[PDB]
């Protein structure tokens, strides 16, 4: 089924650079549209997965860590928990999916960031 997962705060979705399948490819916002690479899929296994196979992955458990896609391997870091206030907190590392610097525009990177209130690290959708 799918769905994308769009900031609050830039009105943007969560997307995958070029549509790529890479390895290490740090996500971005950008303007909502119908595509592959905004489309993640929620698992019970805690994943949220793109194209099937990539998981939303957390590279590290500190502040500023790259949030990027991987391949899917069972992994805590690949494991988030959708908060019922719209924040997607990692599991291993307890931080939150952040817009980089508060950015909204296009291309604005995602990190792991220290939860705040900050409309930053806030998502809507499945
Ligand atoms: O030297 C340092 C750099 O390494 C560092 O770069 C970042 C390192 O972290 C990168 O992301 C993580 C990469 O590791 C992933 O976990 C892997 C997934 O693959 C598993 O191996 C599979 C096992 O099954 C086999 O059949 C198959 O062939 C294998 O693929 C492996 O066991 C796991 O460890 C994590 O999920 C990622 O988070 C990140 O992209 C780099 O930027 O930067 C600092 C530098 O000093």
């Amino acid at each position: 089924d799918g769905g994308q997962i769009k900031g609050v705060g830039s009105g943007r979705c969560l997307d995958v650079p070029d549509a790529s399948t890479s390895d290490g490819t740090q996500l971005q916002l950008w303007d909502c549209h119908s595509g592959t690479n905004q489309q993640w899929a929620a698992t019970d296994a805690g994943e949220l997965r793109v194209y099937g196979d990539k998981c939303l992955d957390a590279a590290g458990t500190s502040n500023g860590s790259k949030v990027q896609i991987y391949s899917c391997w069972g992994g805590d870091n690949q494991k988030w928990r959708l908060n019922s206030d719209g924040s997607v907190v990692g599991v291993q590392s307890g931080l939150c999916l952040d817009a980089v610097g508060n950015g909204t525009a296009n291309g604005t990177l995602i990190q792991l960031y220290t939860c705040s209130n900050g409309s930053n690290q806030r998502w809507t959708r499945t």
